[PDB]
């Protein structure tokens, strides 16, 4: 059907077609190798994000427990002091009432002393 | 005119089988590159969500600690004022107790003087 020259021209055509397809394979392998390397950089950085996020969540749980331990201890110191103010103030009022009753006894004893001394400047 | 018609036809079949192999490689490498590009997009879309969540939580922690620091300032500043109030009331209570002991000694002396003055007038 086909001559020698026609088969040679088709051979020349197929060889140029093999050369083009081989440049595509080499181009697609360079692309795939960069994309696989880019996927490795994204996976190493995403691993670090989850790893820092886990580290910061575990140190925050122990920090909140320490803040609770410090907040309880300062609070109990404020309550012990406030109660001490209420007790010192009431004991101060009970001492001031007792002192004013004593002054009334002294004022009565002083009047009694003067009354008896006018009696002795007569006898 | 080196090669015959039958030799050129067998070579033609040979070049075609190489094109069929290269065409399966190109289609295979395009599926790999397309899957890898899609995987990188899923990693970059998730990386951006993590960074946006990580950015919100760092801003909610920055403002939360500022209130914790201000509640620690306010519960502490109340405890300092109470301690000052305890030390002041303690001095006022000690001088009221000294006055109470001063008054009781005065009463006992005035009563002895009253009895002595009553014995002079015979009351």
């Amino acid at each position: 059907s086909w001559s020698v020259k026609e088969l040679e021209d088709k051979n020349e055509e197929l060889l140029s077609e093999i050369a083009h397809l081989k440049n595509e394979v080499a181009r697609l392998k360079k692309l795939l190798q960069r994309c696989l390397a880019a996927n490795q950089e994204l996976r190493d950085a995403m691993r670090q994000s989850n790893q820092i996020l886990r580290e910061r969540a575990e140190e925050l749980l122990h920090f909140q427990a320490s803040q609770r331990e410090e907040k309880e201890f300062l609070m109990s110191k404020f309550q012990e002091a406030r109660k001490l103010v209420e007790r010192l103030g009431l004991e101060k009022l009970e001492l001031e009432d007792k002192n004013e009753e004593l002054l009334s006894e002294i004022a009565h004893l002083k009047n009694e002393v003067a009354r008896l001394k006018k009696l002795v400047g007569e006898r």
